[PDB]
């Protein structure tokens, strides 16, 4: 993580799946479980992520709030890889 | 700093301008002055800069490893914009 935090994983792992749960998204960016839980809680008081609930599990997708961030973040990214 | 760290835009800061001081970093940057010292020391442990200093000043530079490091950092970025 020396350039990227796991907040970045975690943000960019929802914009292309969707929802998912916490479980999920620790093994699919290889992040231990109970970091993914710390980092999703930061992200819900942001107002980034929500939850839904499916039955007797707990999923997780960005809000507009979060889409519009992570797309600015990636393109702020971008622009990081083109300058250097 | 919710997706880069600071220790990400002192690496970039140092790829174009090659070298420079704790303070040109941290204005150059907008990052605190001694969390920019901080990042500096954990990249000195790891071998990934090192300080060239002309009497009083001291610069600071990326090594070899360093630059390696950039690059495969570089490219983890660059796979996530896709």
């Amino acid at each position: 993580y020396i350039f990227l935090t796991p907040r970045a994983y975690i943000i960019v792992h929802l914009l292309k799946v969707g929802k998912a749960k916490a479980s999920e998204i620790s093994e699919n960016t290889q992040i231990p479980y109970q970091t993914v839980i710390q980092n999703i809680r930061w992200l819900l008081a942001e107002g980034y992520v929500v939850k839904e609930q499916k039955g007797e599990e707990i999923y997780y997708k960005l809000t507009d709030k979060g889409k519009q961030m992570a797309t600015a973040e990636l393109e702020k990214i971008r622009k990081l890889v083109e300058v250097v």
